[PDB]
RNA sequence: GGGCAAAACUCAACCCUACCCCGUUUUAGAGCUAGAAAUAGCAAGUUAAAAUAAGGCUAGUCCGUUAUCAACUUGAAAAAGUG
DNA sequence: CAATACCAGGGGTGGGTTGTGTATTGCT
DNA sequence: CCTGGTATTG
C-alpha cells in the first residue's frame, strides 16, 4: 500500500506518524523476542522519541584550557626550581622536597612540617616579620643586604606564579605615572592652545580627586567644582571625563556637525579620534595625547594606591597599606564592639556560620556578605564613621588576594622581580648569569598563532618543529619552526574562495577587494538627463573619473556628492536621475584612506606597481594582533618608508575576511579578452556586465575555468554531514534521530519508500540584560541607575526592563514614567500583534497608555515619529533599542507598511525559509531519491513537504483538536500526524504549492495565502463550501469533512502511542567539582592517588555512566560464607574504563565472587522496566528510578482543560466564546472526572500514597474556587504523573513534594524491555528467572 | 516565483588558540591563662605552599567532561544482518 | 529500610564561521 | 534550573 511519514523535529524530541492515503493510522503485529511468554504484539505506527538535550563543546574547551594553563604554571615553577637546584643545594637541601610535600600530614610527611626553613623558631620568626609575602616582596626590592636564598626563592615563585594579565603590549612607560604630573601637563597642553580663555590649575588637589575610590562621574564633578567657570561638558570637562574612562561628546566643542563620541577603551577610538581630527586638525592632537597619558596615570593610581616616592615596590607596598589599615581597623571594629555591642562579639568574631569577621576570615562569607552584615552593626554603633566611609568605598578590612586583582599588568611583577634580582645578583653569581632566564620565565607565552606544543598526538595542535628537542621559554625561537607554524596558522584560520576552492579568501579590508566592491556596484549605475532618450551605463573614463574625485577624497560617496559634485562640476548637467545607488553608496575604499592618512603618499597608493606590497601589508595585519610578529612580517618593506609611518602603520590593525580569492578578483583572465574580472569591473564597453554576469556568461572563459576549478571532495558520512551543518547541536541531534526514525520507518513498511515526508521543526539571560542597560545609560550619560536600584534577577519582569532600557521615558510621549505607577501601564506591540505575532521586546514598548501610539492597524502615526525621532536615535546608539526596532518605530515616515508587506508577513507565516529545515529536507530527499531518469534529471519518487508550525497550530485551534503540552508526552506525536495529515491534503489540493513547499527544483496575495486552508472550512465569513473537497483538475477527493474529520479525531484518542526515552550513556564530569573537607565516609573520592579522604578531604557525588547486572556470591560475616545477590552496580564514569578493559577483575576487587559473566546486562540511564499492572520505570541511576507510564488521558478532559484554562486565546467570535464558555459550564462535572482519571493512574502505576492524598484533600479545598482557576491548576497536577524523574508542584496554594523511587530492587525481578528507536520493535527479558 | 551570489546594516547560533583573577582543599604561621578534667575567659585572624577532574601512553611544556550508543547473530574490531 | 531537606565552581581578555532580516545589483 | 547524591533521622 501507499503511505505518507509525518515528523516534528525538536531540541528534545522527534514525533513521528505514518498515514495511509485516507489519513488513517495503520496497526501491525510486532515480534517481540526474548525469554517472556508474548512472541508479538499489536502497536499502532505513531509515536515520539524523546532524548536529553544535545551539549555544545564550550564548556569542554574551557575545562581544556584551564588544564593546560595549571599544566603550564606547574612547569613554570619547576623551571625556576631547576635554575635554583644546585645552589639551593648547598643552603637548603631538602627545601624544594619541603615544598612539594606541604599538603601531606605530617604522618605522611618525610621531611619536617615546617615549610621555609625546617624548625619551629625560624618560620615563626618569619612569619612575625613578614606576615604577608608582600612585605617579603618589598623588603627584597629595597633592601641592600644579602638575603636567604630561600626568602629569594619564595619572592620569585610568587611573582612568577602569579605573573598577571598580558592586555598591555610592550614596556609600561612609567615616566607618565604620577596623576598630578599629567594633569598639569595636560592644563599646559589645554592653554597651549586657548591663551585667551586659561585654566588655573592652582591649588587644585588633583592627585586626591582623580585617584579617589568613587565613581568616574563624581570624581569629574569633584574636579570641575575645583576650577570656577568651567563645567563638565567644557572642552577642559570633556577631556577630563575622556582621562576617567567616560563617554563625551566633543561635537558641541567644536561646533561640529554630528556626534563625536570618544571612548579610550573601545578598539574603534584610535580612528574615532582621527575622524574628529579631520575636523579640526593636528593642533589638538598631542592635547588628547596628554589626556591619554592622565588616563593612563589614573589606571594606575586604581592600583598603585600606594606613593611612588620611598620604594621601588608599589604594589606590594599597595598590599602592604591594605594590611596596615585592616590591622588597625580590626582593633578599633572589637575595642568598639566591647565598648557598646559586648554581647554580639563573640558572634562578630568566633561564629564561622554567622557572616561575620569569623566568617569572613574562617567560614565562607565573602567580602560584600560581610559588608552587608556589618554595616547596619557599625551604624548603630558611635564612633565609626570612618569605617563607614571605608565600607562605601569597598575598601575595608580588606584581604590581598582578592577578585579585584585580575586588572593588574604582568609589567608590575616584572618590575618588582628585576628590581629583586637586580638587588641579589651581586651575592649570587648564578643569579646575575640567569636574570634573563627568570625574567623569560615570567614574560615568556606561547603565542596565540602556535598552539599546543604537541608532537603528533593532538587534533587541536597545528605547530611544527625545527628540531627534536624539548621546548623551553628560551630555545623556543630555535626549535618551533615559527615561519611555517604561523603559516598552517593561516591556513587553519582562513576561509577558501568557492569559486576557487584552492584559493584563500582575501582580507575584508583588502584594497583591491574595496577596489572590487566599489567598481562592481559602480557598474550597474544608470543616469538620466534631459536630452538623453534612455539611461546610459558609465564608461570607463567616467567610473575611473568617479573613483578618483570622489571615492579616493571622502570614505562615504553620497548620490548628492555624485549629482553635484561630479555631474554638476564636469557634466555640466543641472539635474540627473540616478540608478543603481540610493542615499549613499555601501562600497567605499576606508582602507584607502588609512593608508593615505598614515604612508601619506596619495602617489604610492595609485601605483600599480605597490599592488603586491599593499596587498601583503593589509594580510599582515588581518592575520595577526600581536606587535612582535607585525613588526616581524614588515622588515621587508622598512626600506620603503621611515620610522614615524612605520609606527603608524604597526599600529593598524584589522579584521575580518571577505568572500572573493585574489586570484578570481585580478587574478584569471579571460581567454580571448585577456582581462581579468576587476578589467571588466572597470571597462567593458557599453554591457558593463558585474561580477554574477561576469562568470555565468557563455561568451566569455571565466565559467569555464570556475568549472575547471571546482572539486566536489571525499564524501561525508550521514553524521559528519549533518555535524558540519550550521546549527546548535541540539537541533542536530535532533536531526540525526529523525533520519534514523525515517531509516527504521521505512523498514517497518517492507522497504516500501512513502509517498510524502512532511517535516516541521520547532522555532526554539538576567546578566545579558543587565549587561544591556549598564551599557545602555552609560552611554546615554543618564542617571537612573543611580536614582533607581534594581538587582539582575528583577528583571524576569517585562515591564520593568522595557522601563530601565526606556530611561524612565515613554516612549510615545516624551514624559517621563513613574516606577511606583508601573502597574497601569501598557506594554504595546511596536508593529501589531494582529499582523505580526512579534511578543519579544524588539516589537515590544512600555508607554503609558496604548491610545498614544495613533492608529493601530498601520505603524505607528508620523506625528509620534516627527515627536520621537531623536530620542529613538539616542536609544539606538545606547544600543538599548536595536536597528530594527528603531526601523519598525520609524516606518510611518516612510508610508507605513505597504500592502505588499502584509501579504508578505502572511506568506511568512505560512511557509518556512530557515536553511536549517532546508538542508534536513535536502538529507532526507537526497537518501529518498536516488535514481535518473532517461533524461539523467532527478526520480523524486519521495515528496519532502516542509511545514511551519502555525499551520497545524492554527488547525487545532480552528477544529478543537487542542493541544495541553503537560498532560503526557504524545502531543509530538499527535503533531507529526497532523504534519503529515495537512501537508499531503495542501499539497494534494494544490499542486502549483510544490515549489514553495516540495524540496527540489497587487492586493492578491494578502487574499490568497490567507485563504489558502479555507477548504478545510464548511462555512466562511457567506458562501458554504462543498462538503467533499477535490482537485480542481484530477478531480480526486482530496478531504471529506463528514470523515477525515472523524479520522483524525480517533486516531487523536488512541491510547496506545509509542513513547520512548533514549537510553543514554553518561559522560562528562566525574562528579561534583566542589573540594570537600575531610570527612568520615566512604562516599570520599581521593583527588589523588596518595591523598586518604579521611586525612585530606576529597570529591563526593559521582556520576553513573551506566549501572550494571551482576549476578554473583559475595563473602557474609567474619567466617566469609558465599551468599548469592543480584544487585545493581552503577559504574561510575572514572570506573568505566577499568571496568571494560577487564570487568571480572573489576568486580572482583569490588568484592563479588564467582560472577556469571555472561549474565552480566549493561544498564544505561533510563532503562525501561515493566512489573506489575503495566507498571513502568525508568532507570535514573543505580539507586533511583523515573516514573515510566504515560497517562493516556481521553481527549473530551483534553479539550475541556484547554477550553476552561483559557489555554491560548479566545476564540474571537462572541457566539463562538458563548458557545465555549456554555460547554464549558455544561461539562463542569469533567474536573471530578479528571480527578478521578489521575486518581486511578495514580493508585495503579505512580504509588505515592501520601502526595495522592494530600493532592485529593487539596482539590476538595478549593473546590468553590472558579471553573478556570480550578483547570489551571488541575493542569499542574500531571506533574505527579508525568513520565520520567519526580518533581515538586504546586496545586494552587499547596505545596506537594515529589514522591523518589530511592530503590531499584524491584527491577531486578522485572520484565527489561529493550525498545528501537520507534519502540515497535522489542526485547523483553523476565529478570526473576536470573539468580539463585 | 523557487534556488543562488556579492556588497551594506544587523542581531542569533556555533568552533578554536594563548592567558589572567578568585574559590575550595590539607599543611605551615609555637595560642595564652585557670582547672586533673569537661570547660570558662581572653589573645589572634589578612599570608604561603601544593592540587585543581582519578590519571593515561604516544612521554608531548601532549591528552583526559563535545558528538555518537535498544537488544540479538556474526566478526578481534569498524562493520554488516535479523522481526 | 524508606521519607526529606540541602546542594551543585565563578568572573575577564583574542580570533574564526554560518545564518538572520532588511533592502542594492545581479545569476539560474 | 533539574535532578540525582548525600547525610539526618527515625
Ligand atoms: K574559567
Ligand atoms: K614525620
Ligand atoms: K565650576
Ligand atoms: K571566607
Ligand atoms: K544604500
Ligand atoms: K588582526
Ligand atoms: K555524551
Ligand atoms: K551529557
Ligand atoms: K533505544
Ligand atoms: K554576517
Ligand atoms: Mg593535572
Ligand atoms: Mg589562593
Amino acid at each position: 500500500k501507499k503511505y505518507s511519514i509525518g515528523l516534528a523535529i525538536g531540541t528534545n524530541s522527534v514525533g513521528w506518524a505514518v498515514i495511509t492515503d485516507e489519513y488513517k493510522v495503520p496497526s501491525k503485529k510486532f515480534k517481540v523476542l526474548g525469554n517472556t511468554d508474548r512472541h508479538s504484539i499489536k502497536k499502532n505506527l505513531i509515536g515520539a522519541l524523546l532524548f536529553d538535550s544535545g551539549e555544545t563543546a564550550e564548556a569542554t574547551r574551557l575545562k581544556r584550557t584551564a588544564r593546560r594553563r595549571y599544566t603550564r604554571r606547574k612547569n613554570r615553577i619547576c623551571y625556576l626550581q631547576e635554575i635554583f637546584s644546585n645552589e639551593m643545594a648547598k643552603v637548603d637541601d631538602s627545601f624544594f622536597h619541603r615544598l612539594e610535600e606541604s599538603f601531606l600530614v605530617e604522618e605522611d610527611k618525610k621531611h619536617e612540617r615546617h615549610p621555609i626553613f625546617g624548625n619551629i623558631v625560624d618560620e615563626v620568626a618569619y612569619h612575625e616579620k613578614y606576615p604577608t609575602i608582600y612585605h617579603l616582596r618589598k623588603k627584597l626590592v629595597d633592601s641592600t643586604d644579602k638575603a636567604d636564598l630561600r626568602l629569594i626563592y619564595l619572592a620569585l615563585a610568587h611573582m612568577i606564579k602569579f605573573r598577571g594579565h598580558f592586555l598591555i603590549e610592550g614596556d609600561l612607560n612609567p615616566d607618565n605615572s604620577d596623576v598630578d604630573k599629567l594633569f598639569i601637563q595636560l592644563v599646559q597642553t589645554y592653554n597651549q592652545l586657548f591663551e585667551e580663555n586659561p585654566i588655573n590649575a592652582s591649588g587644585v588637589d588633583a592627585k586626591a580627586i582623580l585617584s579617589a575610590r568613587l565613581s568616574k562621574s563624581r570624581r569629574l564633578e569633584n574636579l570641575i567644582a575645583q576650577l570656577p567657570g568651567e563645567k563638565k561638558n567644557g572642552l577642559f570637562g570633556n577631556l577630563i571625563a575622556l582621562s576617567l574612562g567616560l563617554t563625551p561628546n566633543f561635537k558641541s566643542n567644536f561646533d561640529l556637525a554630528e556626534d563625536a563620541k570618544l571612548q579610550l577603551s573601545k578598539d574603534t577610538y584610535d580612528d574615532d579620534l582621527d575622524n574628529l581630527l579631520a575636523q579640526i586638525g593636528d593642533q589638538y592632537a598631542d592635547l588628547f595625547l596628554a589626556a591619554k597619558n592622565l588616563s593612563d596615570a589614573i589606571l594606575l593610581s586604581d592600583i598603585l594606591r600606594v606613593n611612588t616616592e620611598i620604594t621601588k615596590a608599589p604594589l606590594s607596598a599597595s598590599m602592604i597599606k591594605r594590611y596596615d589599615e585592616h590591622h588597625q581597623d580590626l582593633t578599633l571594629l572589637k575595642a568598639l564592639v566591647r565598648q557598646q555591642l559586648p554581647e554580639k562579639y563573640k558572634e562578630i568574631f568566633f561564629d564561622q556560620s554567622k557572616n561575620g569577621y569569623a566568617g569572613y576570615i574562617d567560614g565562607g562569607a565573602s567580602q560584600e556578605e560581610f559588608y552587608k552584615f556589618i554595616k547596619p552593626i557599625l551604624e548603630k554603633m558611635d564612633g565609626t564613621e570612618e569605617l563607614l566611609v571605608k565600607l562605601n568605598r569597598e575598601d575595608l578590612l580588606r584581604k590581598q588576594r582578592t577578585f579585584d586583582n585580575g586588572s593588574i599588568p604582568h609589567q608590575i611583577h616584572l618590575g618588582e622581580l628585576h628590581a629583586i634580582l637586580r638587588r641579589q645578583e651581586d651575592f649570587y653569581p648564578f643569579l646575575k648569569d640567569n636574570r634573563e632566564k627568570i625574567e623569560k620565565i615570567l614574560t615568556f607565552r606561547i603565542p596565540y598563532y602556535v598552539g599546543p606544543l604537541a608532537r603528533g598526538n593532538s587534533r587541536f595542535a597545528w605547530m611544527t618543529r625545527k628540531s627534536e628537542e624539548t621546548i623551553t621559554p628560551w630555545n623556543f625561537e630555535e626549535v618551533v619552526d615559527k615561519g611555517a607554524s604561523a603559516q598552517s596558522f593561516i591556513e587553519r584560520m582562513t576561509n577558501f574562495d568557492k569559486n576557487l576552492p584552492n584559493e584563500k579568501v582575501l582580507p575584508k579590508h583588502s584594497l583591491l577587494y574595496e577596489y572590487f566592491t566599489v567598481y562592481n556596484e559602480l557598474t550597474k549605475v544608470k543616469y538620466v538627463t534631459e536630452g538623453m532618450r534612455k539611461p546610459a551605463f558609465l564608461s570607463g573614463e567616467q567610473k575611473k573619473a568617479i573613483v578618483d574625485l570622489l571615492f579616493k577624497t571622502n570614505r562615504k560617496v553620497t548620490v548628492k556628492q555624485l549629482k553635484e559634485d561630479y555631474f554638476k562640476k564636469i557634466e555640466c548637467f543641472d539635474s540627473v536621475e540616478i540608478s543603481g545607488v540610493e542615499d549613499r553608496f555601501n562600497a567605499s575604499l576606508g582602507t584607502y584612506h588609512d593608508l593615505l592618512k598614515i604612508i601619506k603618499d596619495k602617489d604610492f597608493l595609485d601605483n600599480e606597481e605597490n599592488e603586491d606590497i599593499l596587498e601583503d601589508i593589509v594580510l599582515t595585519l588581518t592575520l595577526f594582533e600581536d606587535r612582535e610578529m607585525i613588526e616581524e612580517r614588515l622588515k621587508t618593506y622598512a626600506h620603503l618608508f621611515d620610522d614615524k609611518v612605520m609606527k603608524q602603520l604597526k599600529r593598524r590593525r584589522y579584521t575580518g575576511w571577505g568572500r572573493l580569492s585574489r586570484k578570481l578578483i585580478n587574478g584569471i583572465r579571460d581567454k580571448q579578452s585577456g582581462k581579468t574580472i576587476l578589467d571588466f569591473l572597470k571597462s567593458d564597453g557599453f554591457a558593463n556586465r558585474n561580477f554574477m554576469q561576469l562568470i555565468h556568461d557563455d561568451s566569455l572563459t571565466f565559467k569555464e575555468d570556475i568549472q575547471k576549478a571546482q572539486v566536489s571532495g571525499q564524501g561525508d558520512s550521514l553524521h559528519e554531514h549533518i555535524a558540519n551543518l550550521a546549527g546548535s547541536p541540539a537541533i542536530k541531534k535532533g536531526i540525526l534521530q529523525t533520519v534514523k526514525v525515517v531509516d527504521e520507518l521505512v523498514k517497518v513498511m517492507g522497504r516500501h519508500k512513502p509517498e510524502n515526508i512532511v517535516i516541521e521543526m520547532a522555532r526554539e539571560n538576567s546578566r545579558e540584560r543587565m549587561k544591556r542597560i549598564e551599557e545602555g545609560i552609560k552611554e546615554l550619560g543618564s542617571q537612573i541607575l543611580k536614582e533607581h536600584p534594581v538587582e539582575n534577577t528583577q528583571l524576569q519582569n517585562e515591564k520593568l526592563y522595557l522601563y530601565y532600557l526606556q530611561n524612565g521615558r515613554d516612549m510615545y510621549v516624551d514624559q517621563e514614567l513613574d516606577i511606583n505607577r508601573l502597574s497601569d501601564y501598557d506594554v504595546d506591540a511596536i508593529v501589531p500583534q494582529s499582523f505580526l505575532k512579534d511578543d519579544s521586546i524588539d516589537n515590544k514598548v512600555l508607554t503609558r497608555s496604548d491610545k498614544n501610539r495613533g492608529k493601530s492597524d498601520n505603524v505607528p502615526s508620523e506625528e509620534v515619529v516627527k515627536k520621537m525621532k531623536n530620542y529613538w536615535r539616542q536609544l539606538l546608539n545606547a544600543k538599548l533599542i536595536t536597528q530594527r526596532k528603531f526601523d519598525n518605530l520609524t516606518k510611518a515616515e516612510r508610508g507605513g507598511l505597504s500592502e505588499l508587506d502584509k501579504a508578505g508577513f502572511i506568506k511568512r507565516q505560512l511557509v518556512e525559509t530557515r536553511q536549517i529545515t532546508k538542508h534536513v529536507a535536502q538529507i532526507l530527499d537526497s537518501r529518498m531519491n536516488t535514481k535518473y531518469d532517461e533524461n539523467d534529471k532527478l526520480i523524486r519518487e519521495v515528496k519532502v513537504i516542509t511545514l511551519k508550525s502555525k499551520l497545524v497550530s492554527d488547525f487545532r485551534k480552528d477544529f478543537q483538536f487542542y493541544k495541553v503540552r503537560e498532560i503526557n508526552n504524545y502531543h509530538h506525536a499527535h503533531d507529526a500526524y497532523l504534519n503529515a495529515v495537512v501537508g499531503t491534503a495542501l499539497i494534494k489540493k494544490y499542486p502549483k504549492l510544490e515549489s514553495e513547499f516540495v524540496y527540489g527544483d497587487a492586493t492578491a496575495k494578502y487574499f490568497f495565502y490567507s485563504n489558502i486552508m479555507n477548504f478545510f472550512k464548511t462555512e466562511i465569513t457567506i458562501r458554504k463550501r462543498p462538503l467533499i473537497e477535490t482537485n480542481g483538475e484530477t478531480g480526486e477527493i482530496v478531504w471529506d469533512k463528514g470523515r477525515d474529520f472523524a479520522t483524525v479525531r480517533k486516531v487523536l484518542s488512541m491510547p496506545q502511542v509509542n513513547i520512548v526515552k533514549k537510553t543514554e550513556v553518561q559522560t562528562g564530569g566525574f562528579s561534583k567539582e566542589s573540594i570537600l573537607p575531610k570527612r568520615n565516609s566512604d562516599k570520599l573520592i581521593a583527588r589523588k592517588k596518595d591523598w586518604d579522604p579521611k586525612k585530606y578531604g576529597g570529591f563526593d557525588s559521582p556520576t553513573v555512566a551506566y549501572s550494571v547486572l551482576v549476578v554473583a556470591k559475595v563473602e557474609k560475616g567474619k567466617s566469609k560464607k558465599l551468599k548469592s545477590v543480584k544487585e545493581l552496580l552503577g559504574i561510575t564514569i572514572m570506573e568505566r574504563s577499568s571496568f571494560e578493559k577487564n570487568p571480572i577483575d573489576f568486580l572482583e576487587a569490588k568484592g563479588y565472587k564467582e560472577v556469571k559473566k555472561d549474565l552480566i546486562i549493561k544498564l544505561p540511564k533510563y532503562s525501561l522496566f515493566e512489573l506489575e499492572n503495566g507498571r513502568k520505570r525508568m532507570l535514573a541511576s543505580a539507586g533511583e528510578l523515573q516514573k515510566g507510564n504515560e497517562l493516556a488521558l481521553p481527549s473530551k478532559y483534553v479539550n475541556f482543560l484547554y477550553l476552561a484554562s483559557h489555554y491560548e486565546k479566545l476564540k474571537g467570535s462572541p457566539e463562538d466564546n458563548e458557545q465555549k464558555q456554555l460547554f464549558v459550564e455544561q461539562h463542569k462535572h469533567y474536573l471530578d472526572e479528571i480527578i478521578e482519571q489521575i486518581s486511578e493512574f495514580s493508585k495503579r502505576v505512580i504509588l505515592a500514597d501520601a502526595n495522592l492524598d494530600k493532592v485529593l484533600s487539596a482539590y476538595n479545598k478549593h473546590r468553590d474556587k472558579p471553573i478556570r482557576e480550578q483547570a489551571e491548576n488541575i493542569i499542574h497536577l500531571f506533574t505527579l504523573t508525568n513520565l520520567g524523574a519526580p518533581a515538586a508542584f504546586k496545586y494552587f496554594d499547596t505545596t506537594i513534594d515529589r514522591k523518589r523511587y530511592t530503590s531499584t530492587k524491584e527491577v531486578l525481578d522485572a520484565t527489561l524491555i529493550h525498545q528501537s528507536i520507534t519502540g515497535l520493535y522489542e526485547t523483553r527479558i523476565d529478570l526473576s528467572q536470573l539468580g539463585g
